[PDB]
């Protein structure tokens, strides 16, 4: 077979060969070779390697090679046992992530008027985030276009309510399918979250269990809501902060 | 203190979750008030249906241990850690033998490919020319009504040709007729063939290819000789992915 | 060939074939329908499933049995992915245990005097015991002999040291190998370790930590141990507890 | 505050340790004193060495930014645990890549075989009968003297024969002498053989035994009768798992 054809597939190059000439390194033993080889080309070894690998022994002998290449196996997949015990150590110090996480969120006392939100009104509460915020400027009368509230009315049922909506001027239009919310006048507990939305509700956990018994400061079933702003940047990217504004008496 | 609807949006559940826990005798708390102390003791529930352990096990833990025993609740885990481990050690060895099983049902048929021996005559092939099938394929189908001359237009050629590749996807034609842009026309010369069945894919093909010039000349008994090589893509054959297929390969022979 | 050949090679039983008798499931071409089945019975199949999807078929056809081995390739690693996510959150699940331990590690205040130890001592701490252990009831006169020490004099250089032993009424031998320590008078804040071994420095950073000045306690340089009772069964078993006796001022 | 013995003694690590990290600069806090504070922040350096960070990356991580900032260091570990899961992936992929080929280093000696053609007479050995090979194949070596009239001593069978299994690993012998105990005879008869000096191990000859009867002897045109067949160890023979030692394998032949 010619040099230029001898490139079979699929990808050459073909000086490869030529390559494979200096000092080292059709008949059809001298495919094999090759064809073993080509992966190698899947173990990466070097070629001065697979010239040691020559009639030294061996040409073929596909005897030795079946134990080698698993004992190789068993290089490989060491390697793999020793990043994995690496991925579980990880596992592990991504734990004692969680709880400095919280240990730092402090608590600032805000006292806020009576306002007025107006947006869209609730199986989950992310999805009106999917489905509002191509209705973000159909509204009219924002104090401030940046932030945005997650509010939460405790009902004496007592079951849940959200609104995702924005602070207006109190006396414009609301669009369809909207509702307007009015915030009453309350005083919170304002945290900083940093962190995504499904641990947003484990920051909830250390709120109402120590984190306000800790400065003496009594939780109060009021509207919970949080305070999405600039400094947001996706739900599910772990470098968003927001705060969670949290009534207390 | 704290009420039913403030657990429910710390904990992203349903008050009927609770007030199905509290029927059970789980977590109990017409003023329903819980404790901001239990909120860590629930947690340590809605932590284990999210390891789908049931939910009366847990109820039986509760008093064998151990629900509320720290030293104990990782023991149970430890276990239920080692046990998913072995659940994924089965099944990557699973994945180990299962992939040995796609070699040997690789190197199956390729020994019971097909072979017959055919002698064609030159003829004249236009098409498109050069990244793999599909690269130039697709790039074909909307430019197949718009060839004229064509003897079968349910064949299709995939030629093989300094050293560089020169595979044209193209049609056979009678001469005379004219080949459009940027088309080309390629001589495929008289010469014999080995041509081969193959059953499968696109991509694996190329293994069907080195494997006859690895061995199965040989073994088959016959020699190659130096001209053009093509595949023949004929009715039976449905999509380059489609597994079920069969094309034909052609292969010059001394 | 008979019903015998057809009962070889394979690691096979009489009763499988009497199995496939009456189900519908003795030529070369009974030798790779019948080892494709030894070869799926290699990742926990069914059968009955296979039974007609040979009589339609495939019976053989590698074409098809392609798709539909990375189909169960799909599957299953779609099963080995599902639970590493468990064994991650599982991961993360026993953060919080590790510290409702750590926060139920109440302090005692002890105050022991001058007491004679004996035993071995010293670049590693866990590989002198095994050594110890056997020469056990070498050491004579021993108070109870079922608790050892760890002993770590504090030098000023700072370089460590550290004895395993017992105690016992001064004026006895002190076999070969092993010397005598004379740990002085102390008030100490003892910290009871439920866990293992490696796991005792894990505590001793969160004691050093806040887990004293929470308690208003501040730590003197001294002679510090670890007290092995019973309560302990293994450095790896981990329902054992040590006390971890650190001295105060 | 604190000294820098009790610090070490609480991170199990050594003292020269904390020398070493104090000269760069990196954690730098005659009598010098430490403060507590300073603890967590070496639980977290101390916690990327096990992660074989160097040594070097982090004190820029330390004036720069961030190495005590809770949430753009879990970024940090966050890739930092990709790029460790995409070089799982990388083998984890290359070693079902290797794993595939499992099968292709087997098929390409068992193409290149040999077979020879034997017609030998009745014969008899004796040895064990029937735990695999090395349960039986490594009793006996202490027992290899026991048995006289050994025809050559440089070979020995395992044998194979209402129905089932039924190996013994024998010597050929001839006929006269004392079988010891509880060993035994065993007698297989004249008849015609096909031999294929296999070149691999003895958990190997399995499926090579497998391949001959599946589709060899239909490629070679020979077929089997319903007799006794058997393995032949020689001078080829070097050890049960030894892979490079070639061992012969005796089928009936019509």
């Amino acid at each position: 077979l010619t040099i230029g054809q001898l490139a079979r597939i699929f990808e050459i190059s073909t000086k490869t060969l030529r390559h494979y000439d200096a000092i080292g390194l059709y008949q059809p033993e001298q495919i094999e070779q090759l064809s073993r080889i080509l992966a190698l080309r899947r173990l990466d070894v070097p070629l001065e390697a697979i010239d040691r690998l020559k009639r030294d022994g061996a040409l073929d002998d596909p005897q030795r090679l079946r134990h080698f290449l698993q004992r190789h196996q068993h290089t490989l997949r060491e390697e793999i046992s020793a990043r994995q015990r690496l991925l579980a150590e990880l596992d592990r110090t991504l734990a004692t992530l969680a709880h400095w996480r919280i240990r730092n969120m402090h608590a600032r006392i805000v006292e806020r008027p009576a306002f007025s939100v107006v947006g869209m009104e609730y199986d989950t509460i992310g999805q009106l985030w999917e489905r509002f915020i191509p209705r973000e400027h159909e509204i009219a009368g924002k104090h401030d276009p940046e932030v945005s509230y997650g509010i939460c009315a405790q009902q004496p049922n007592g079951e849940f309510h959200y609104v995702a909506g924005f602070e207006v001027q109190e006396g414009w239009p609301v669009p369809e399918g909207m509702v307007r919310f009015q915030v009453p006048a309350q005083k919170y507990a304002v945290f900083t979250h940093k962190g995504t939305a499904p641990q947003i509700a484990e920051s909830f956990q250390a709120i109402y269990s120590h984190l306000l018994a800790e400065r003496g400061l009594e939780p109060k079933a009021g509207v919970d809501f949080e305070y999405y702003d600039q400094r947001f940047r996706g739900p599910l990217d772990p470098n968003s902060q927001v705060d969670l504004y949290i009534p207390i008496y």
